[PDB]
């Protein structure tokens, strides 16, 4: 079967629900840098349509395995995985934390591949 790194590159649609109860979605854009890392961009809103933006990168882990660190501009940094499920589908589970590097949620999405 075909390895994340082979499918990744391109635009992904994103759904993910928090810990805390919120909602996210929109767009993940990933652009290659090298062989095992991808840098990537995420856009989009929670369910009152409040905009947020993330930005960050991907490093190859196993054939179906990533890691993604992500960063928003309120300090906050987010850090967990995505696991390829089918050629267009990843399972993402994260965490996310704070400026002083306090837990505040954890995050599981799901994201298909739409260019």
């Amino acid at each position: 079967a075909p390895c994340a790194a082979d499918v990744l590159p391109g635009t992904w649609r994103i759904d993910a629900k928090y810990s805390n109860g919120e909602r996210f979605e929109g767009r993940l854009e990933v652009r290659p840098e090298t062989p095992t890392k991808f840098r990537i961009r995420i856009e989009g809103k929670d369910s009152n349509g409040k905009p947020s933006h993330k930005e960050g990168w991907m490093e190859v882990r196993t054939c179906t395995k990533v890691e993604v660190r992500v960063k928003a501009s309120t300090g906050e940094e987010s850090r967990g995985y995505m696991e390829l499920k089918s050629p267009y589908k990843l399972r993402l589970e994260a965490k996310t934390y704070d400026r002083t590097g306090h837990p505040v949620y954890k995050v599981e999405g799901h994201l298909e591949r739409i260019a």
